[PDB]
């Protein structure tokens, strides 16, 4: 099928948000947002300067984030959203349908596939700090999780799969 | 004494171009425009990943600061503008009447600076990388440059007077 609704591709800063985020949308006739764009100037400062955001920094981010899956018409939007507060506030932008596509994968695996992609090794902290700060969204209602050790392309099929799925699951409740 | 055209307040990451130029804005009436808010998205992921700007991928930027720095009004805009080739290409917006302000300090003061003030330190190659692709400017037309190891409220003052003697030669030239 085809997920009824806006889709935010999330996880850790260069697992491949955009790239994801751009094909599902491609795939689903959707137009893709890049969540990174929609920092204040502020955040992208600190940002450009390898600094880690704080809450404060990022709840207006999430805002102006909140604001484009509100529209009519379904979105997919690249969106680290680590925390569970995040993402529930997210979710309230357009309750019971919002789906999310979480990217993951370990330390190791991520830093290599940006090298493997840029010529670039992330700084270890920014990654790590990363990953401190992600919170397992695993469990949380309309989540696909999948990994990135594996061919875009797989990656791709697969977080549409599991999308299709739960298109399936909204056609079956809508219809008792 | 206010310069009299639009101001580029450059150097590298962390240098504190954003302070200083909004400082200086202020006390020039002029409105201040924060460079960093006008990277195209692809140029914002990069940055969020620690990993460095290509020339390709700052000329979009660097062609809408030119936009911004050619409005007949003054404005004071914070722009690394790390390499010669991006300053000139900036002066071409505003023929003979952009000013520079270059916010220097070696690599220990720049990162004890950033520590002392985030509570955080900038990874070091980030830091490295910046410093090895700046291109001195000093010696390049109506730039001031201003060393950061002092306290802010001086970094100001040594760039607005630096500014008024440039203000001062135009209207020399001028009458």
């Amino acid at each position: 099928r085809r997920f009824p609704g806006s889709i935010v591709v999330m996880g850790v800063s260069g697992s491949g948000k955009s790239s994801v985020g751009e094909a599902i949308a491609e795939a689903c006739g959707y137009p893709f947002i890049e969540g990174d764009a929609l920092h204040p100037p502020e955040n992208i400062r600190k940002m450009s300067e390898g600094i880690p955001l704080t809450d404060d920094d990022r709840w207006p981010w999430l805002a102006a984030i909140g604001e484009r899956l509100a529209s009519r018409e379904p979105v997919v939007v690249s969106c680290s959203a680590l925390k569970r507060s995040y993402r529930d506030k997210l979710r309230e932008s357009a309750p019971g349908g919002l789906a999310f596509v979480f990217l993951h994968g370990s330390e190791s695996v991520l830093a290599e596939r940006m090298h493997h992609r840029t010529g670039h090794f992330m700084p270890s902290s920014l990654l790590q700090t990363q990953l401190e700060t992600l919170e397992d969204p695993r469990g949380e209602v309309r989540t696909v999780a999948v990994d990135v050790a594996q061919p875009l392309a797989e990656i791709v099929r697969e977080a549409l799969a599991g999308l299709a799925r739960l298109a399936e699951n909204l056609y079956f409740q809508s219809h008792h």
